[PDB]
């Protein structure tokens, strides 16, 4: 399941996804798309990557830093 | 390899998608991400998803509609 994580702060790393959303479930996979501040994120299921979007999705949890999006894409 | 495709024309459908990045090589799976006007594309090599980057990049598309961002997104 994907993630598209987005409105991350300027040189986020790889690193710092994983530990922010391995709390939910499984990472498979972490690409990065670091010219837009944004990263996408793979749960070996779908209901991991529903409760991690849920947690997180427009929230500032880094700190100085606006807030975090996270949008489900839907398969298919 | 994973591309992530924005400034999608609003409404464009997964079959659409699917039709214009078969031109470049065999594509894996298609991610909707509607709201952004964006998807995910996944190419079986990534030969076929650097092809893809640069033939689209200012090239009208969906009936000569405005050209498509893609970007490639690094694996980590
Ligand atoms: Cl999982």
């Amino acid at each position: 399941s994907m993630l598209y994580v987005s409105n991350l702060p300027v040189g986020t790393s790889s690193s710092a996804i994983h530990a922010l959303f391995s709390a939910y479930g499984n990472v498979k996979d972490i690409w990065m798309l670091s010219p837009d501040n944004s990263a996408i994120v793979s749960y070996e299921s779908l209901s991991s990557a529903i409760v991690a979007r849920d947690a997180l999705h427009n929230r500032p949890v880094f700190e100085n830093h606006g807030p975090v999006q996270v949008m489900l894409a839907k398969p298919s």
